């Protein structure tokens, strides 16, 4: 294909949701929100990242959304872009 995702096995919103087990307790954004928007815990302090451009997005502020985010950050993404 000509597109192709950063992490193929994060493809899966499901997988993305797991990876949220250990996610901080001061983080404020759910992990229902984050996945849903392509997102998934690195296991660092509050970064997420994008399966499909690649994207990370970290020190999250209140009232931040997760789409309006990686969009503003990541704007060609094609997940953002589909
Ligand atoms: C208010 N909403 C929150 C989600 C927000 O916008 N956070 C910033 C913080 N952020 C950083 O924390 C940061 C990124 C890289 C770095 N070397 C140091 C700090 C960024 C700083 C400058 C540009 C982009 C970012 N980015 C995105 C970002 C980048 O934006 C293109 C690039 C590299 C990144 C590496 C790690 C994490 C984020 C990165 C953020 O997510
Ligand atoms: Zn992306």
């Amino acid at each position: 294909g000509t597109i192709y995702p950063r992490n193929p096995a994060m493809y899966s919103e499901e997988a993305r949701l797991k990876s949220f087990q250990n996610w901080p307790d001061y983080a404020h954004l759910t992990p229902r929100e984050l996945a849903s928007a392509g997102l998934y815990y690195t296991g660092i302090g509050d970064q997420v990242q994008c399966f499909a451009c690649g994207g990370k997005l970290k020190n999250w502020e209140p009232g931040d959304r997760a789409w309006s985010e990686h969009r503003r950050h990541f704007p060609n993404c094609f997940f953002v872009l589909g």
